[PDB]
């Protein structure tokens, strides 16, 4: 008595594969305030 | 007077054996926004 | 001893094809909070 | 067998258009700690 | 084979013409914890 | 088609003119902090 | 042809007047974690 | 139409009647910090 | 040309009587999320 | 007029029998920017 | 005129005698996320 559901890992696997991109794009963003966090610090500092 | 249900549980243990891999389909995308949702934090708190 | 259910899928392709528009519609406002989320935080760090 | 959403991104595009102002409200708003922010440290450290 | 929905319209668009008004008047309150949101962050910088 | 919502704004407009009560009743506390801050800084300078 | 809702607003006026009750009831409770807010702020400053 | 709400007063002055003491209670544990912070500052003087 | 619905009401005033019961019986249950929500409150803010 | 739950509290017993390997999981994932949260705090101090 | 309704009562206090088993079984099974909800909490502060 199934149904098809052949489609439904072939939608999520797209989609939980496309999460990592976007999960890696917002790092390579955080990254600019951790260096220039503390690179203000050296100049206060001396 | 009997009607023969052979036919269901045939059915739905075919369906309830389908359930477990779509339940599964999904805890591997959550995790996803799990790891990611605290190495934000690592990089936000250094 | 059919019915034409010919319209059904007809009917609802157009349906679910349709929802992807409204799902992309959705993304390109909420990376509006996404992006406006950190370039406070910046201001709020210096 | 469709459903006119022609009022939809007809809706949203003057909300996510809209969310630009707010955006740019806020900006306006923040680099006021920023500039206030070191101009007191100025005064400190002479 | 008509069943006259004419009053139909007529009482949504009295309906979502209303949603507007209760839509704007919480615009009205949000932006009251907006402002002073941020005029505590001056008092606690300075 | 209407439905009455006069009761609305008569509700909101006792809530955002409270809301300037409350707002004006945390300005008046963050001013001790704020002369306090820098009295302190008197006594440690001289 | 009528139906007696005259146990309507008898009914849901005791329960709209109850509402100010617990809706006053915790704005004594809220006021709690605002004084000590920030007399916790003065010991901290000193 | 009541419903008896006696009992809703009853419990929440109980409640907000021991927020006094757990706030009571943080006070005299803040100025511990607050009188040894300053005789420290007596000894790095001298 | 009456039928005798004597039993009708004598039959719920039973049953609408029994109704404040258990519609008190659920608000003594309620105040006791009410009354922890925010006691947990006072020693995450300390 | 039974029905057979035996393999319910066996479904879930494996269920809430796995959740304390991921509770344990990621507590030997927190621990890692406690040490390094204050070791930066000590070359930040010196 | 009477029909034996002696075995449902026979039935049901069967069922609901077990609820509480199944109602009990859950319960050990959220505290696991209650206690470990609030452990991360710690490791998170220090």
């Amino acid at each position: 008595g199934v149904i098809d559901t052949s489609a439904v890992e072939s939608a999520i696997t797209d989609g939980q594969g496309d999460m990592k991109a976007i999960g890696g794009y917002i790092v390579g963003a955080l990254v600019i305030l951790a260096v220039a966090g503390l690179i203000y610090s050296m100049l206060r500092k001396a």
